[PDB]
C-alpha cells in the first residue's frame, strides 16, 4: 500500500489514516523517529486552543473502540504531548490493523498551534515504544500480507501548484516511479532504532566535520537536517551563516553561491547543493534566508547524532528494511 502525501511549506508531510468505526480521520505525518500512534483527543480541554483548530478523535462515537486509560507522555525534540492509550481499528491506505494508540489530552500551543497535522504516526522500532506499545507496522507485518517487511519514503520539493502530490510513502516496498540508479544499503548500527554509521560531512572542498566517524539518524518526522550544537556552529561559521533563535539565516543574495554539503554513508558520497539545502526566498542583499539545516542536541541513548529528516530526503529516496536492518538511499525522481 501507499499513501499520499501533502507537502506544507517543505517543512510538514501527512498523510490520511482512519481510526473507529465509522472511521474518523486525521493529518498524521509518518516518523521513523519515534514509534508511538497519536492523535489529538475529544477529552482534551478546549483550554488548549491547539486542540480547538485540530481533528480530535471522539472515543464515544467507534463502536470498534477498546478502552485502556494507561497513561503516555510522548517526548520530542521539538516539543511534548500527553494523555491515555486507547485501541481501536485504524486504516492506513488499504490496511486495516487493530492498533494501541494514544489519545493526547495535553498539546501545547508551541508548537502545535502551528502543525498542519493532527497526530502522528511513529514507524520506528518497539524498542523505542513509550510504554512497551506495539508499533504500527509491527501490526502490519502480523498479518502477513506485506510483499516485504519494508516501508519507503519520497518527499517531493514543495509546490505552487495543487496538482503534483507532496510526498509518497509505501507499505512493503519502493516505487520505482520515484527513484533512479539502484538504491545504495547501509547496515544499522543497532536495531531498535533507524541509526546509521557515518563516515563524515563535508562542506565543500574539506570535511572539516564528523572527521572519525559519527551517528545519523534518520528521521522521516524531522523537518531538517540536524547536527549537535557543536557540529553546526562548524558547518555554519564555513557557510557565513548568522545563528537567530529558531534558525540559521544567510544573506538571501549569498545562497545560490554557498557550497556543496555532503554526507559520507555507507562509501558513497549525498551531495546537496545550495538549492537543495537553503530556502532561496529571493535575492536581496537587504533579506535572511533559512537555511534547511538546525542544531538540535539530541541526548543518549540515541545522540548525540546528526539527523538526516525532510531535507535530505526530499534528493534521497529512502527504504527502511526490517528485515535485513538496514537504510537504502536512492536518488528521488
Ligand atoms: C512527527 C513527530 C516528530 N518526530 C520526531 N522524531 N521529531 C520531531 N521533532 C517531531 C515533531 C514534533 C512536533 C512538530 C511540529 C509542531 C508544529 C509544526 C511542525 C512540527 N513538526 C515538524 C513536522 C515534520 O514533518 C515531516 C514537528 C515534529
Ligand atoms: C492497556 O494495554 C496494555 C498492553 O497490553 C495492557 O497490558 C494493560 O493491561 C491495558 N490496561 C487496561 C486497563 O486496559
Amino acid at each position: 500500500s501507499s499513501v499520499i502525501l501533502t507537502n506544507y511549506m517543505d517543512t510538514q508531510y501527512y498523510g490520511e489514516i482512519g481510526i473507529g468505526t465509522p472511521p474518523q480521520t486525521f493529518k498524521v505525518v509518518f516518523d521513523t523517529g519515534s514509534s508511538n500512534v497519536w492523535v489529538p483527543s475529544s477529552k482534551c480541554s478546549r483550554l488548549y486552543t491547539a486542540c480547538v483548530y485540530h481533528k480530535l478523535f471522539d472515543a464515544s462515537d467507534s463502536s470498534s473502540y477498546k478502552h485502556n486509560g494507561t497513561e503516555l507522555t510522548l517526548r520530542y525534540s521539538t516539543g511534548t504531548v500527553s494523555g491515555f492509550l486507547s485501541q481501536d481499528i485504524i486504516t492506513v491506505g488499504g490496511i486495516t490493523v487493530t492498533q494501541m494508540f494514544g489519545e493526547v489530552t495535553e498539546m501545547p500551543a508551541l508548537p502545535f498551534m502551528l502543525a498542519e497535522f493532527d497526530g502522528v504516526v511513529g514507524m520506528g522500532f518497539i524498542e523505542q515504544a513509550i510504554g512497551r506499545v506495539t508499533p504500527i507496522f509491527d501490526n502490519i507485518i502480523s498479518q502477513g500480507v506485506l510483499k516485504e517487511d519494508v516501508f519507503s519514503f519520497y518527499y517531493n520539493r514543495d509546490s505552487e501548484n495543487s496538482q503534483s502530490l507532496g510526498g509518497q510513502i509505501v507499505l512493503g516496498g519502493s516505487d520505482p516511479q520515484h527513484y533512479e540508479g539502484n538504491f545504495h544499503y547501509i547496515n544499522l548500527i543497532k536495531t531498535g532504532v533507524w541509526q546509521i554509521q557515518m563516515k563524515g560531512v563535508s562542506v565543500g572542498s574539506s570535511t572539516l566535520l564528523c572527521e572519525d566517524g559519527c551517528l545519523a539518524l534518520v528521521d522521516t518526522g524531522a523537518s531538517y537536517i540536524s547536527g549537535s550544537t557543536s557540529s553546526i556552529e562548524k558547518l555554519m561559521e564555513a557557510l557565513g551563516a548568522k545563528k537567530r533563535l529558531f534558525d540559521y539565516v544567510v544573506k538571501c543574495n549569498e545562497g545560490p553561491t554557498l557550497p556543496d554539503i555532503s554526507f559520507h554513508l555507507g562509501g558513497k558520497e549525498y551531495t546537496l547543493t545550495s538549492a537543495d539545502y537553503v530556502f532561496q526566498e529571493s535575492y536581496s542583499s537587504k533579506k535572511l534566508c533559512t537555511l534547511a539545516i538546525h542544531a538540535m542536541d539530541i541526548p543518549p541513548p540515541t545522540g548525540p547524532t546528526w539527523a538526516l529528516g525532510a531535507t535530505f530526503i526530499r534528493k534521497f529516496y529512502t527504504e527502511f528494511d526490517r528485515r535485513n536492518n538496514r537504510i537504502g538511499f536512492a536518488l528521488a525522481r
